[PDB]
């Protein structure tokens, strides 16, 4: 048992936080003691405040926090079975959420590999990718493109993927893998762009293993949106210089951009696919790469035999079972009109931000709002100002922004962009 | 779905850890249960009880649905299934971290969360290459292992493995080049460690860490070595200004016979990784300590911080119940728990010695392992064992066991007689 303050006294001496140091913390974290539903928790002034968690506790809580059916989901797995390897057992858990991973996901994505993390599907994904084109007898194609302004993870591999200025790449010098890297995408669709990212591949192309992009939405690396056609031309691109198209939809998957997965804004589908975040709605760790059959059996066939990979958590029926009841509740329900009107929440509840002197874009894109600023956002100063508005928010650069649960009522989407806007405004004062 | 329905799903669509799609040996067997010791499979569509002589991969220390960790993860999930770790910290956190700094070895002082084994490494690897571009001295990023190593399945992770286990044949050109010592042997030898110094002595400059498995090495040979040798690296690793990794995710938590294997040596490494056993077996989780030092300089450099933060960085559900874990563990007189289990799985594999296709009998704590003079076959070991209620996971040529602490008397006697039979079968042809 520990108060806040000496959960605070622990946490400064002990522990570390996301891109954090030890004992030179600007601001203390703020001490969480709930979670419920689109609301949490927190400790101000040694009072107990509930904010709003507009940041879907970095996008995971689609469903909200303690979601009954989802809480329920997880306490009847709890009384059956925990947890058993999944080297040379399997269990419903893992078969009734594969069988619907496959049968919502882009067409072809047949065959899921569970994981406890982002990164690590990332780096499954990688491998995936490697080990196909070993299986094809080309081990030369073995570097990685994209384009800038990406994020895929934490992991050395994933690192060397990200965006070099968000990924701090000069600090990694000599260490990380050099991968190729196309321009910034655009918002808006220029075939040109097109046209230069498919010439920069052509003469990297055999030494490619795969292009691995965020879809429509870029999230770590800057929440920047671009047009779902570069998807399809980037599906074209792959498909005629014989490189592998991975999606990585950790950030984007189920229902966040308005589609079920933001490949469908495109029709196209990737060869291989990354999710994760939402993928539990916010309870538990778990991951999923899915590959087409082709890739599925082109690496079963090769020198290898299998994927060689295998967390020790693989398929929990926990986070397995949670999934299941998660990704069951989101297509009960018509989901696409919740994000319509999320997205037209978002986009009115930002509007008056467009005027603000500070201000460079407004952007909307499903459950996704974003304003833009024309310097760093003062996070000392932004934090609080959120919270005394009932929100928890956290801004980076120059980026105010949220993706709220879809559970979120129209009264707390207001309430949620105003909030937002009022960040914005002391940017600018 | 009905075992017959899950094995149809499972074989068209689940990867399993080190598998292929479709060119799978034997089915994975169903499990539909998990309690105690036991899980319940599916056996010729019939439900039969079986020990669980893996503890499902190291994980399950207290058996499976245990009413204390149960318990304690209701009644987190009760109030908050999780918040994000970017500005917001927690009791789970705070009370984990606490535990873990004060019963891993002196000098670990601070504590980073993450979802999985392998990320921990990562994060480790990360924290020394920051530790010495912290020093000015960023040519100091390459890392010394000794061969028969694991660490992980994502690629830094992998560049540490046993370069053979790892199949870094598989990976040329991709993996980072790592320095490796020769395999460490039982028995300590003075001759063993003067070669490792000789050999560090030459990389010096360009090494940022020594990373091992402290006393027991797991999945690269279930090999055993003298706790002397970790004095040995201790020294070294100081006198050459090159940082300490004791990766424990496989020996924590009582699994040798110590809390922690370094304690059978004294010796506190500068950064360690636990995992495995850390949540009694029931979520994915790990985490990578290290010390004030390292922190410190980490944050005074460059960066300013640690540049890692996982989505579920330490999700209160995960660190809930490994508070209880820990707790459960240190209230008891766990270490005559372990010896017991020792004694009984010394005495119950000492009639193997004898069998014609033994090589070695070996025990530490409650790890037990019969090696074979060939690789186990798993089409006849399987089977044979469930004959004999028990589920055992052989792999390359060793039968081994690392039951869970609860095991009785006779259990650990009905798990030994069954690895015996196996034994017995792999040289009976
Ligand atoms: C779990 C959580 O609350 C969290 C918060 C911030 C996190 N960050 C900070 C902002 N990030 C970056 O600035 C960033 C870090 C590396 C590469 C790129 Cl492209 C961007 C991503 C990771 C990660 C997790
Ligand atoms: C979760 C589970 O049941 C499981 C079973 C086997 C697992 N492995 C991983 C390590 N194994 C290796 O052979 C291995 C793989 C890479 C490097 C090294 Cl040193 C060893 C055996 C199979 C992993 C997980
Ligand atoms: C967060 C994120 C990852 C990494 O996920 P973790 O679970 O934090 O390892 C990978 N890709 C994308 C697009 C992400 O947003
Ligand atoms: C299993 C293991 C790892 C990797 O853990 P995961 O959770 O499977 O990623 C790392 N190190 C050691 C010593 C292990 O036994």
């Amino acid at each position: 048992g520990l108060t806040p303050e000496q959960i605070i006294a622990v946490d400064g001496a002990h522990l570390w936080h996301p891109y954090s140091s030890i004992g030179r913390e600007a601001v203390s974290p703020v001490v969480a003691v709930a979670a419920h539903g689109a609301w949490l928790t927190l400790i101000r002034d040694g009072q107990p405040i509930e904010v709003l968690d507009a940041m879907s506790s970095w996008w995971t809580a689609i469903h909200g926090h303690g979601h009954p059916a989802l809480d329920q989901a997880l306490t009847t797995q709890l009384r059956v079975m925990n947890h058993v390897m999944f080297g040379g057992l399997t269990h419903e858990p893992a078969a009734r959420l594969a069988k619907l991973l496959v049968d919502i996901t882009p067409a072809g994505l047949d065959t899921v590999f569970f994981s406890d993390s982002g990164s690590v599907s990332v780096e499954v994904a990688a491998k995936m990718a490697l080990q196909y084109w070993r299986g094809r007898g080309l081990p030369g194609k073995r570097r990685l493109m994209t384009w800038r302004g990406g994020y895929h993870g934490d992991t050395f591999l994933a690192m060397s993927i990200c965006d070099p200025h968000g990924g701090m790449h000069s600090l990694w010098t000599d260490v990380l893998a050099a991968q190729v890297f196309a321009p910034q995408v655009p918002r808006d669709y220029d075939p040109a762009y097109s046209a230069a990212f498919e010439a920069q591949l052509a003469q990297h192309a055999g030494e490619l293993a795969a292009v691995v992009v965020e879809p429509v939405v870029q999230g770590a690396g800057g929440m920047r949106f671009h047009d779902p056609r570069y998807l399809h031309d980037l599906r074209d691109i792959c498909r005629r210089y014989e490189v592998l198209l991975i999606f990585d939809e950790i950030a984007t998957g189920f229902g966040r951009t308005g589609a079920l997965f933001a490949a469908d804004h495109a029709g196209v589908s990737p060869d291989i696919m990354c999710v994760g975040k939402a993928l539990t709605g916010g309870y538990l760790s778990l991951a999923a790469t899915l590959c087409t059959a082709d890739v599925a059996h082109t690496i079963s066939a090769g020198a290898a035999g299998a994927l060689m990979h295998g967390p020790t958590f693989m398929a929990n029926p926990l986070a397995c079972a949670v999934s299941v009841a998660s990704v069951e509740l989101l297509l009960g329900q018509d989901w696409r009109t919740r994000i319509t009107e999320l997205a037209a929440g978002l986009t009115a509840g930002l509007d008056t931000a467009r005027a603000l002197p500070a201000v460079t874009d407004v952007r909307v894109c499903g459950a996704i709002g974003v304003i833009e600023c024309d310097r760093p956002v003062d996070l000392a100063v932004a934090t609080p100002a959120a919270l005394d508005r009932g929100v928890w928010l956290r801004p980076f650069r120059n980026l105010v922004y949220a993706m709220p649960p879809y559970i979120c009522t129209p009264a707390e989407i207001t309430q949620i962009t105003s909030a937002m806007v009022e960040v914005a405004r002391l940017v600018g004062s």
